[PDB]
């Protein structure tokens, strides 16, 4: 549970900002440290165009062409030249953390441009935007671009999903894709007790081993989540990860709550 020991186990540094929403308990470690945050960015942009687009209305329809295609994108290779819902958007960006769905997404809330301007309002001058997917995945330490702190990104998933301004269909829409994405399992949900409900989003940059998960996270019992946001990365461009290391960092948070 020493977060000093598991940096030491794994060679790797460790970034953490969890929130008891409830409580409102903060466990912090490396929190003001910046981290490419890579896919979990995807949570908030989905989380920023719904708050833009009721969900009843989430059947409009966006036009793929070539040029929209970019690696890594399991769904949305298959729609060129054809439309896609925006709710269909959202579910290949969440589950299959396709990068085409998150650019479209990008596009559709108006640009990097715009979801700078709404992360200002939510009081983030940190998270750093700068590029569209698959080039935000290009990670170096001297660099800020697309990265975040623990703390700046876990206070912005708070107050746009946990304590913001969705309804309670786009907020269970996005939560319940979170809930069920498998492919957060070797993560957070793999170091909770495992009577806890987690919802997360999950990140892997090309390099240093950069891997993440974020989480809404439901101990048995509360209805109020505690947001945890953990970033990780090691010292070699080349390094792999390894997700114990997140799974190991989780288990050992959620004992201070
Ligand atoms: C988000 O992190 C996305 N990552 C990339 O596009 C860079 C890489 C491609 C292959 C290996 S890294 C998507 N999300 C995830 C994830 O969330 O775990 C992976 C593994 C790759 S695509």
């Amino acid at each position: 549970k020493e977060l000093n020991d598991l940096e030491k186990k794994y060679n790797a540094h460790i970034g953490v900002y969890a929130l008891d929403t409830k409580s409102g308990k903060e466990v912090k470690f490396n929190s003001d440290k910046r981290f490419a945050y890579a896919s979990t960015s995807k949570a908030i942009n989905s989380a920023i165009l719904l708050e833009q687009v009721p969900y009843n209305k989430l059947n409009k329809k966006v036009h793929i062409n070539k040029d929209d295609i970019v690696a890594y994108s399991p769904i949305l290779e298959k729609y060129v030249g054809k439309d896609i819902t925006l709710k269909a958007l959202i579910e290949a960006s969440m589950t299959y953390s396709d990068n085409t769905a998150n650019n479209k997404i990008i596009k559709e809330i108006g640009g990097i441009k715009k979801v700078k301007q709404r992360l200002k309002e939510l009081g983030d001058k940190v998270t750093n935007p700068v590029r569209y997917d698959i080039e935000l995945q290009y990670y170096s330490p001297k660099s800020k671009k697309d990265t975040s702190t623990p703390a700046a990104f876990g206070k912005t998933l708070n107050k746009l999903i946990a304590n913001g301004k969705l309804s309670k269909e786009n907020k269970k829409f996005l939560l319940d894709l979170m809930l069920n994405n498998k492919s957060g399992d070797t993560l957070i949900k793999d170091g909770v007790p495992k009577d806890y409900k987690v919802a997360d989003k999950s990140g892997q940059a090309i390099t240093y081993a950069s891997r993440n998960d974020v989480a809404f996270v439901y101990p048995k019992g509360q209805s109020e989540p505690i947001v945890l946001v953990i970033f990780t990365n090691k010292d070699n461009k080349s390094d792999k990860p390894n997700d114990k290391l997140i799974s190991e960092t989780a288990k050992s948070v959620m004992k201070e709550f």
